[PDB]
């Protein structure tokens, strides 16, 4: 793919907010959100986070991610990882994760990137593993139906 990236803009909101296809996908990428997803919920996330970035191919916004934790000189934690349904498995997430790693190193002087992935998200767990992330801990969380899920906390040194 001929991918580029830039900071997320207002005009991208409607597109990105269309990416989660069901409650599970929304929970996996934004567990505080309530289905149905909306532009206002995405904009609120952006306002309270850092680094919101889109990946673009052939004029189309295909990916989005941000940081929900950032500690200068230490680490960032990547979240809100969303990819357009027509572009899944084509390398958009891996591209964007690489972009966000550079942004963490360069702008936050981070030595580590943290990613948390829910247990049900096999594709996520396998991709982050391919990208050199290692599992560090498992935490209990609850899904929207009040059922227990396992949040797998992974990390990777930067550089
Ligand atoms: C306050 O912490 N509560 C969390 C909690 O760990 N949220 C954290 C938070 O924000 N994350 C995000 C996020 O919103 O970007 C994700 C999404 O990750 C990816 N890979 O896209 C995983 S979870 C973590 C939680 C989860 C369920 C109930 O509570």
């Amino acid at each position: 793919m001929q991918l580029s990236h830039r900071p997320a803009e207002t005009g991208d909101l409607e597109t990105v907010a269309g990416f989660p296809q069901d409650r599970d996908e929304l929970f996996y990428c934004y567990p505080k959100a309530i289905w149905p997803f909306s532009v206002a919920q995405l904009a609120a996330a952006i306002a309270e986070r850092r680094g919101s970035t889109v990946a673009v191919h052939d004029g189309q916004v295909l990916g989005f991610a941000n940081f929900y934790q950032w500690q200068h000189g230490d680490f960032c934690a990547l979240g809100n990882m969303m990819v357009a349904p027509a572009a899944r498995g084509l390398g958009v997430a891996r591209y964007l994760i690489g972009v966000m790693e550079n942004l963490a190193r360069e702008q936050y002087k981070a030595r580590l990137m943290k990613i948390s992935c829910f247990n049900a998200n096999a594709a996520g767990l396998l991709l982050y593993t391919q990208l050199g992330y290692q599992p560090r801990a498992i935490a209990e969380r609850h899904d929207p139906d009040g059922r227990r899920v396992a949040l797998i906390q992974m990390d990777k040194p930067l550089e």
